[PDB]
């Protein structure tokens, strides 16, 4: 399957993708502002996730630290990166049929776009100013909005038993970004696309 990865923000990101035990294809780049990274990700490849870092330092050997994301310090990622993300989650080749969507479950840091470039369904978005309208106690200093299982570790947040309710944070997430998750069991935004389809994630899709 490929993915173009497209930075539309007028700032630079650094874009990731792994599976969480493995990078997918070079598991990361530097995107300018306006510049398109095509990958191949395996069919069949379950729970990859793609999101965005943003004010990163490498250096000669793809080691150092991101401000928003940064997976183990490496521009290369293997693991998933450090909250706030926003997170453009698939599952492929799942009984003939693929899965997506955007989630805020990790927090926020940059708006997204994830559509399919192959026909049989719709795309998924993420695109307000959350930074912006963050609640106090969710702001990250390092940029970004944290959700609130990351800031205050309760079961109630996490959704440790399974046996969690939405929360004024999780609403704040849902009233920004519908169509994206805002906590563990809120109602499934997953779209359905045909198995084996094609996709462009865009950073900034508006502005």
């Amino acid at each position: 399957a490929t993915f173009e990865i497209v930075n539309r923000c007028s700032y630079t990101v650094w874009a990731a993708a792994s599976k969480g035990d493995a990078a997918l294809d070079a598991g990361g780049r530097q995107l300018n502002s306006g510049e398109s990274w095509t990958i191949n990700v395996e069919p069949g490849t379950k729970g990859g996730k793609i999101w965005a870092r943003t004010d990163c330092y490498f250096d000669d050997s793809g080691s150092g630290i991101c401000k928003t994301g940064d997976c183990g310090g490496l521009l290369r990622c293997k693991r998933f990166g450090r909250p706030p993300t926003t997170l453009a989650e698939f599952s492929l080749n799942q009984y003939g049929k693929d899965y997506i969507d955007i989630s805020n479950i990790k927090g926020f840091n940059v708006p997204m776009d994830f559509s399919p470039t192959t026909r049989g369904c719709r795309g998924v978005r993420c695109a307000a100013d959350i930074v912006g309208q963050c609640p106090a106690k969710l702001k990250a200093p390092g940029g970004g909005c944290n959700d609130a299982c990351t800031v205050f570790q309760t079961s109630e947040y996490c959704c440790t038993t399974g046996k969690c309710g939405p929360t004024e944070y999780s609403r704040f997430f849902k009233r920004l970004c519908p169509d994206a998750f805002s906590y563990v069991l809120d109602k499934p935004t997953t779209v359905t696309c045909p198995g084996s389809s094609n996709y462009r994630v865009t950073f900034c899709p508006t502005a």
